DNA sequence: AAAAAAAGAGTTGACACCCGGGCGAATCCCTGCTATAATGGGAGCTGTCACGGATGC
């Protein structure tokens, strides 16, 4: 929960690009939060040492 | 003065067929997985009053 709350503002930058496509802003933010919470479960010390590099794919 | 049959019924086999139910095969929907660094948002009035009511000290 702490890790998903620390990177909560990262999804707002990705959700801003997708707009006026049939979904409101809050719904897109909630979907991005779902994706981020689903991506935080699997994160090891792989080639990508930044959590954002692995979370952006799941959020998108 | 008499007396039997084309229809009218009644069937009996003989196809023609027409969707139904399976056997296939070919092909749709779902779901998840991608590893360099991405880190707070874009309209909208604002050129009608007037009434009738709801908060505040």
């Amino acid at each position: 929960k702490e890790m998903v709350e620390a990177n909560l503002r990262l999804v707002i930058s990705i959700a801003k690009k997708y707009t006026n496509r049939g979904l409101q802003f809050l719904d897109l933010i909630q979907e991005g939060n779902i994706g981020l919470m689903k991506a935080v479960d699997k994160f090891e010390y792989r080639r990508g040492y930044k959590f954002s590099t692995y979370a952006t794919w799941w959020i998108r």
